[PDB]
């Protein structure tokens, strides 16, 4: 069944509740409500799984350029610590690199139908190799220091995160249905 089966299934059955005429038994008006709830339940559900995707479909490109810079950065970073010696350049690089792989899962898990918050944009020349600490050393949105903590316990309670079902559009298609 389609969405504009449903509805029409269920602008029916109430339709047919406010029919006075016919006379319809305590039962057969019970099941009337029934269905109509299974099927306005339904046709959330899929004005949900709607809404998810308009999200998604608008923020990907944002996500998908600062997970690249992001990935570019973990790399260049992977290998001049490969090289350097120095324990104090050393310990910066350890430390940048930390910063680098978790800009790269906050780009992925980062909730999908919550609005995207960029990373990288507030850096100045976003439209050398240590021209990469500009954008490291920035400041993080407190979701980054969320998924700081969050990303152990594995990718499986990472995306448990990235899935998450906020109340506020819960609350959008929840209204958009039932009026």
């Amino acid at each position: 069944e389609s969405l504009g089966a449903i509805k029409k299934r269920a602008r029916a059955i109430e339709r047919l509740l406010a029919r006075d005429n016919l006379k319809l038994p305590a039962n057969k008006q019970k099941e009337l409500e029934r269905e109509l709830k299974a099927h306005k339940e339904r046709i959330k559900d899929i004005e949900f799984k709607r809404e998810r995707s308009k999200m998604i479909s608008k923020y990907h490109m944002v996500r998908f350029f600062e997970r690249r810079k992001a990935l570019r950065f973990a790399q260049q970073l992977e290998r001049r610590l490969s090289k350097a010696t120095d324990p104090v350049e050393i310990a910066q690089l350890k430390a940048d690199l930390h910063i680098a792989q978790v800009d790269i899962d906050y780009t992925k898990y980062f909730p999908f139908m919550e609005p995207y918050v960029s990373l990288y944009a507030q850096v100045r020349g976003n439209k050398d190799k240590g021209a990469a600490a500009r954008y490291l050393h920035a400041p993080r949105p407190p979701m980054w220091y969320e998924i700081e903590k969050i990303r152990e316990e594995g990718v499986t309670a990472l995306e448990k995160l990235q899935n998450r079902a906020p109340e506020k559009v819960i609350k959008k298609v929840d209204a958009k249905v039932e009026k």
